[PDB]
């Protein structure tokens, strides 16, 4: 049993070359199945900027963590899926893995974390116009960030100013679309780089603020009080930093604030990236903070593919996500992230 | 008029020398009020351990800004407050202020803030067994964040384990007395020293954790095991930190924390204290962020007079505060906070 991975080969915090972070393990390993356990094959692994951080806290020789799309080659007498089956978890970078499928607590990076159990993707949900990668993005947790909260949290009501920061990433990018949707008044995104800027508007969006992180908070204030001039309604933040601290400044009555869960890493040492408890304080505003796979129940998961799938099915909709090809292509994948910031997550999927 | 206030004299990080950091500043003024403001008495402040990284983010020769309770002297023909009213708010440490009561962005520290507006004490209120000097305590906000959490979001019930951080100071002394009369099976606080542990058994907790921050992750959970060995089902936070990050490896199914805003500090240059986002990922739980003034409304203002109230008249509630005399007593007041017996000098306020 010929088992790959992509191991981490040394902790070197945000450089260009993959090679040097990561490394090709190969071996024959002999399964004997736990009773619950199951063999996956890898069918495709999600390639995202937060696994620099991640690298960082994952021990010399191990495989790097991921979100994948698996198939059910071997299961126990006690496992929880069937053969054949295909199954959405932390798989990884690896070609195969035995696993039971349930959760995961990790508990020596910066903050603990649960890892989600695994879950059976349902035969019927994809086809042709939306196959079965779509569970890595529109259809999987980057899909369900921006439309459970749009659904279940946002409500946003018609002429509201909806903004955005993140909006360049696939996930900030459905919720601009999904806010326009809705009737909002004017759907405001941020971004880094202008090229963008009018790309963002021929995507959706009524205005588009150019931000870098390192940015004074009295200047994206200025910009947010041009593009949004009659006050924010409704904020979705998947950056967190000073374009927060400026949307804060300028929240009209009973706002409703959205703040995405990130991974947890340390540039410079300390952590950046979205924050939740300093603003609850300030007067008639509802903030939550966003998890997508808090939504990942029978019903909403449904619902999701049958509204927002059917959106993708008519065209109506669009989520570009970059596809390559090979196991070994991992590590040019990774590193076609650099320049990405940590918001651009679910774009770049293996198939293996 | 002789108008006194307490100027931040200089930027000193650490238990300060208050002699250094402090000074009084005297101005002889002549009142001339606008339509909508009113010339208030200070007839008490509050001193925090807060004070320290306020007083670092304070301009040099700014009053040091502080939650009091004051009387309206002199109103302005549309102030919203009359002569002879008492009202509490952020007034600082001055003898007199001239303000319209209006609420205050402020967005000089780390983060934003909205200092609430200023709100009107009912003198029915208060009385022998209940002076009105507690709206800066049991009765005002410190009082809210224990009660309203409970009365409105932890959802306590009989059998429950509550573990409460920082128990020993008086919001989580409170906390622990009314998860206990709540029915709580469970009461456990944790604590840095073990001289105040004896006072917490006898206000209601079972257990009490030693802590001190900078501990090991791994002998606080073993000590919250031992402490807890059915599970956490209720956290009320007042501390973050490896304490929180051992509450979250034990918590049962359909858990419930309240994490509490403070004011948001800096160690080391670094970060330290309660954090909320990070934890929403864990599954089968419910965490909200609290903050006291979310909840002064007219009508739970009242109820928790009446019913919160009329435990500290009938002995229920015990609890305690030292209230020095004079505005020159202040910087004093804020020393003892850093000096001993403040767990058993609960809330400090000056009288003025």
């Amino acid at each position: 049993m010929r088992i790959e991975k992509w191991v981490v080969r040394e902790h070197l915090d945000g450089v260009p070359d993959v090679n040097r972070v990561y490394e090709k393990v190969v071996e024959d390993v002999r399964i004997d199945l736990r009773p619950d356990e199951m063999l996956f094959r890898t069918r495709y692994v999600s390639v995202d900027p937060y696994q620099n951080g991640l690298a960082l806290e994952t021990p010399i020789g191990h495989h790097m963590g991921a979100d994948s799309i698996m198939e059910v080659v071997e299961a126990g007498p006690a496992a929880a899926f069937a053969v054949g089956d295909l199954v959405q978890g932390f798989g990884g970078w690896r070609t195969h893995v035995v696993h039971n499928g349930a959760e995961e607590l990790w508990t020596t990076g910066i903050f603990p974390m649960v890892f989600p159990a695994y879950r059976r993707l349902d035969p019927s949900w994809y086809g042709e116009r939306l196959p079965v990668s779509t569970a890595l993005g529109i259809m999987g947790a980057p899909g369900m960030t921006a439309w459970g909260t749009l659904t279940r949290f946002l409500e946003v009501r018609p002429g509201d100013t909806v903004v955005v920061s993140g909006a360049s990433g696939s996930i900030g990018t459905l919720v601009g679309q999904l806010a326009k949707r809705a009737g909002a008044g004017r759907v405001v995104g941020t971004t880094g780089s202008p090229g963008k800027a009018e790309y963002l508007r021929e995507l959706g969006f009524d205005e588009v603020v150019l931000y870098t992180q390192g940015d004074d908070a009295e200047k994206v204030r200025q910009a947010l009080l041009l593009a949004a001039p009659d006050g924010v309604d409704r904020y979705f933040d998947n950056l967190g930093g000073t374009v927060t601290d400026a949307v804060f400044t300028m929240l009209n009555v009973d706002s409703r604030v959205a703040v995405c869960w990130q991974w947890a890493t340390t540039v410079n040492g300390e952590l950046t990236g979205p924050r939740l408890l300093p603003y609850i304080m300030f007067p008639r505003t509802t903030i939550r903070g966003i998890f997508a796979q808090e939504w990942f129940t029978e019903p909403l998961l449904a619902q999701m593919h049958q509204e927002l799938g059917g959106l993708v099915r008519d065209g109506e909709i669009r989520y570009h996500q970059t596809v390559h090809k090979g196991f070994d292509e991992i590590p040019a994948a990774y590193r076609s992230l650099y320049l990405d910031r940590e918001h651009n997550r679910g774009k770049v999927l293996v198939e293996v």
